[PDB]
């Protein structure tokens, strides 16, 4: 009977169910349209239209009533429908939502809050039914988003527009434009963008404003920027001119990055930032705090023997307090940011830090897709961090899985459950293909280049535990029949799921993962043959063993030889384990 | 000035009370005719071997050595001890006092006096001895080896040498049970040939000489019959076989049920109980019967915290006096935590015996297990009164790990695996100790890639430095110093192994020469791996490709070979370096 609360992302801070729910009518009364946030109303109109829900011209008391507005708008209908629930005591971007007895109230703390209230409403409604809930909600972290800051083919204009919509839908409010292989960002940073590219930029800025996203325009001048004399003045004016060109199209957030460069002129880097902050940021008056990243940006690079290194010390002492400083954690690509690391670096800089999290980015190990949740990031990090971003894959569509979880982590940090969030991300993104995509993506969460880059949740941990249990059972001389049968089913399911994804995934997703799907099919076949080897030894069948051995070997060799990389420590490793296995040594 | 040298086992109580003194060219020996005969023989052997003559008449300028047991009333010994006593110590305990040209050795019993001599032997280095007060005794009552592996059994000469070695390190148990001796297992009814019976007599005599209990094992489980006239015949074959060894002096026996098809729990225990009644109790001077059930690891014995059917029936049936062996959580496993000992001890309602499967390598013969006792809980003596190790078929190189087992079993509470390991190589390899440490450090971790995993990780300090190299490179720090340090490390691996090839005695070298070559090959690959990194840092394509080919070839040779060493350190580093691309930083 009772209408259940569907999947929500981010998880709202406070949600109480206070009723059995109700069906929203074929047409609705909309109150507060003209006074409420324009972008919130546009998003609401889009949703209603897309779900065949008409807006009434005149009030119909038989129709459902939706009341929308901000706390500073005088809407008595909103106050009545809210019934004591308030948004005024909530932080910026916060909102209140109350659905009760054919009335939905949405009250933002501000215009951004009202917009995010609409996003929750959009997720609450399934087949015109809505639960009866009392919500007050607001972000843990002030700035939440993406930094397109990877090497490789930059995202297409269409990728970016789609990403911006997606960020709005999941309450992510920051998009930093800084692709390493854009010549006009970095290599040829002084040169103005072509008109065609400037028109694309304008479209991105408009889409960002439409979805409450701060478009942050990045510039990376550190390769060859000159600091002193007339050359210094010429180059600084190039930064201003470039920034001005994007300011004039609507950009109100800026980043100047010093990462991955030869030059470590600490004072000079900070002085360029301070001058830009004085002469541009403070000058314009409506520009958000300047963002940067120093040349030392991971703790290994920044700290030695618990003390800052020379560059970091000078940069920290020189750089203006208002400037947002990014760092990546203990390493460039690392397992965790524990609370002690954030404490250390925040202490050195004497400010709340910004995070450039290098997951799900795969530019260092392009064969594998990073399809796992936010993992290893301390749930108290908000104590020392006010700005959280992820560096995504060049593969924009499949980056959404990990980004979806980052929205949950950054908005509701204290209740973040990586496993539940990961499942929720695939459920909400893939729909009817969600269960099959889970089977595939479960094998492609761990990033490990075998040396310096290690991050993410382990691949297929439940399957790996069962594989370990097989070897233990065999050594203990127990009957492994039931476990072997279970594993045959697991490996069959991997093949079945991937074949269904090849047949039915939309091309936008399939074009990014087709080789990885084939890779996991090949490994699954090798895994099946690996079980055949074990069963053959148990039955003392040499012919059957040698036949299963050559298949297992061929499948492993193909997997190892191919560009695609997946399930290294689970599906791939199991074949190697099974090839080594000699039952006569038990 | 004179420091306390390496001791094994670590004595329970040791106090330094002086600057030490030089032992003279000749010595006065008091208590010869009253003291333990085996202790005196061991002492004479040591003195003779170190060119120390025994005075006929007392010389006051010569060092004096006074030896005896506590139950003897010997004033010369009491005076030199100066209040230190062995009377309140347990069995095998002793007191030793070195002070102002006098060394006093007092055993609680004959075994203690013997062990006192062993500590004395270790205390002396280049005729100098520290001035110390020692009281000392074992944690665990029965401490030793079970020759219970598959593969070529130890030679008669290997066994005689091992028995001496056990005496020297206060190990008191040697269980004869080699799987591939036909007369032990396959043809267990059949009598040993006279030539082999003479060799057994020699092992028994040597065991007595070194205070070792020779445990004669029989493994009848493959085809023993239990019921009717066939059951009587086969039981009498066990008695007959046991009797043959009893008549040469064997007073400890084992009947093992491991690694057999038959799981007739009640019948296994009934054979043991009948042997216990009709033989052990009958003879009256036979130590408790030792066994091992067919379910002997916790994975095989226990399901959902409760004993499995065989184990339940075996435990309820088997006589309380019988020592039951188990191997820990698995056959070859990382640890025996205290909870596992608790569980299994509780099931059997008795203190357990341990059959520890390290350093045995019969499941993965390519690698030598040269590491210390590792993962065994230091509280295990609560539930365990009998500790043994299954060694490698390689008897000489098994000494390294066995050395540490002597420390662990004698002084459990102060057991430090790292210190014990270093001490084992120092004490065994002498002038080659430093080089042998370099080699053996890479050959401690046993891992067959599936079910058998045990031992300390290989070369952990080097592995940490390799990790630090990758981190430094990613953090864009100057790695010059660390690269140079690693070049030194890899060069040292090659230098140490070549020296060991040239100078190790044949007895050791014949067991490890392939593994020495393996580590040399890996070290050469590791050097070439650094050359690859340096070539990328200098943007030298010619130098990179040259180093790459060498690294590739050395890796392949290492992988293809029978010999296995340093899989996660020296081997893995080459694979890591081949994967490394500096342009992706
Ligand atoms: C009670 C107990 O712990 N008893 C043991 N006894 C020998 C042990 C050390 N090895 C572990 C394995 C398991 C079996 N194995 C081999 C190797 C070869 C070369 N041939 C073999 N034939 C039949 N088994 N087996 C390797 C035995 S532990
Ligand atoms: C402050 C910060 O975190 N800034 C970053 N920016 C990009 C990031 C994610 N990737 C890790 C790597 C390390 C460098 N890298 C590549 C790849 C390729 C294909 N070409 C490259 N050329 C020079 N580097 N580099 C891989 C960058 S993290
Ligand atoms: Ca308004
Ligand atoms: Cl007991
Ligand atoms: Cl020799």
């Amino acid at each position: 009977n009772q209408v259940l609360v569907p999947n929500l992302n981010p998880t709202p801070e406070n949600l109480e169910v206070v009723g059995d729910g109700f069906k929203i009518t074929s047409s609705i009364n909309l109150v507060g349209e003209e006074e409420a946030d324009e972008n919130a109303v546009n998003a609401l109109r889009e949703f209603l239209t897309a779900n065949n829900i008409e807006i009434n011209s005149e009030n119909d008391p038989n129709s459902t009533t939706l009341i929308i507005g901000e706390v500073d708008d005088d809407i008595p209908e909103l106050d009545e429908a809210l019934n004591g629930t308030t948004a005024e005591n909530l932080k910026e971007e916060g909102y209140a939502l109350v659905s009760n007895d054919g009335k939905i109230a949405i009250e933002g703390k501000d215009g951004d809050g009202t917009f995010y209230g609409v996003q929750t409403f959009k997720q609450l409604v399934k087949e015109s039914n809505i639960p009866e809930v009392n919500i007050t909600d607001y972000p843990t972290v002030s700035a939440r988003g993406i930094v397109e800051g990877f090497y490789g083919t930059p995202w297409t204009h269409q990728d970016r527009l789609d990403q911006i919509k997606f960020y709005g839908e999941n309450k992510l409010n920051t998009y930093i434009y800084a692709p390493k292989d854009d010549p006009y960002h970095r290599e040829k940073w002084r040169e103005p963008y072509p008109e065609s590219e400037m028109q694309r930029m304008q479209e991105l800025i408009n889409a960002s404003a439409e979805n409450k996203v701060d478009f942050v325009f990045g510039i990376s001048p550190g390769i060859d920027i000159r600091f002193d004399g007339d050359a210094g003045e010429e180059d600084f004016n190039h930064l201003i001119t470039k920034a001005e060109s994007l300011y004039d199209m609507g950009v109100r957030s800026f980043a100047i990055y010093w990462d991955n460069i030869q030059d470590k002129s600490a004072a000079k880097h900070a002085q360029v930032l301070n001058r830009f902050n004085e002469e541009f940021v403070k000058a314009k008056g409506d520009v958000k705090p300047l963002i940067t990243c120093p040349t030392e940006y991971d703790t290994g690079a920044m700290v030695s023997n618990g003390q800052p290194r020379a560059y970091t010390r000078i940069f920290a002492e020189t750089v203006d307090p208002s400037i947002e400083v990014m760092w990546t954690g203990p390493g460039v690509v690392t397992n965790e940011i524990p609370l002690s690391d954030a404490q250390l670096i925040s202490g050195i800089y004497d400010r709340n830090m910004a995070v450039w999290w290098n997951y799900p980015v795969t530019d260092y190990f392009k064969g594998k897709l990073a399809l796992g949740p936010m993992h290893g990031l301390d749930k108290g990090l908000n104590q020392y961090v006010d700005f959280f971003t992820v560096n995504p894959m060049e593969h924009a569509e499949l980056s959404k899985i990990s980004i979806h979880t980052a929205a949950d982590y950054s908005w509701n940090m204290d209740n973040y459950d990586y496993d539940k969030a990961w499942n929720r991300a695939i459920d909400m993104l893939y729909g009817d293909l969600a269960e099959d995509m889970k089977v595939f993506a479960n094998h492609s969460t761990r990033m490990d280049n075998k040396t310096w880059a290690k991050s993410g949740r382990e691949d297929a941990p439940e399957l790996r535990a069962k594989m370990d249990e097989l070897w233990n059972k065999l050594s203990s001389k127990e009957d492994a029949s039931a476990l072997i049968e279970e594993l045959y089913g697991e490996f069959a399911r991997m093949e079945e799921a991937c074949n269904n994804l090849k047949a039915n995934l939309p091309e936008v997703a399939l074009e990014e993962c087709s080789r990885q799907l084939d890779e996991l099919i090949t490994l699954a076949q090798g895994d099946k043959a690996s079980l055949d080897m074990i069963v053959a030894q148990l039955n003392e069948d040499t012919e059957a063993y040698e036949s299963a051995k050559e298949i297992a070997q061929n499948k492993l060799n193909t997997a190892l030889s191919s560009f695609a990389v997946i399930s290294e420590k689970v599906a791939q490793s199991f074949i190697q384990e099974a090839l080594s296995f000699d039952l006569t040594l038990i």
